[PDB]
């Protein structure tokens, strides 16, 4: 066929019940994730092609970057709670990988402040139980699929994208193939 299990995607031998429809994992320490988000805009091009009704979820992971890696998972929880993902995603990636000005939890907090989130509001969220349960959700989702590398995308807890089975000569064309594949998997 044109789409083949084991080619553009794989099937989880152990499917995950109740999983989000489209689930992307990343780390702000992850070089290909920087490419995916900042250069390719994968999340965004997938969204523009997703069927009516199907929602998109993106979670941060702990297994890169040690202690700062976990801080970033908690910060990403704060980002989701406040709904400011689209304001902090670029400065967090650039702060970790481009300027390398993010070295502490306080430096992460600076990104939010500069983005216009109030200090008191950031700190309140950071320490909140709603954020703790959001950290929990992120951890559980990665655990459910035995996640050991990023970037990663899963459709309906059943299928995992396999971009290594794709031509990267042209980055526009790769992105649309990736997106068209997610759409295909979402209609399965």
């Amino acid at each position: 066929a044109q789409y083949e299990d084991g080619k553009q995607y794989t099937t989880l031998e152990k499917p995950v019940a109740g999983a989000p429809q489209v689930l992307e994992f990343f780390s702000f320490f992850c070089p290909h994730c920087y490419q995916f988000e900042e250069v390719l805009h994968i999340s965004d091009n997938v969204k523009k092609k997703l069927p009516e009704g199907v929602k998109m979820t993106k979670y941060h992971v702990n297994f890169m970057g040690g202690d700062l890696g976990k801080d970033l998972t908690q910060a990403w929880a704060v980002a989701m709670a406040l709904g400011v993902e689209d304001k902090v995603t670029v400065p967090l990636f650039e702060g970790v990988q481009k300027t390398q000005t993010i070295r502490s939890a306080s430096d992460i907090r600076d990104v939010f402040i500069n983005a216009g989130i109030k200090g008191e509001e950031y700190d309140a969220a950071w320490n909140s139980f709603v954020v703790k349960s959001l950290v929990a959700q992120q951890e559980k989702a990665a655990a459910d699929v035995q996640l050991r590398g990023v970037p990663a995308m899963f459709v309906n807890g059943k299928y995992q994208l396999n971009p290594q089975g794709m031509d990267t000569s042209n980055m526009d064309v790769f992105v649309q193939q990736y997106a068209d594949t997610v759409k295909y998997l979402s209609e399965k």
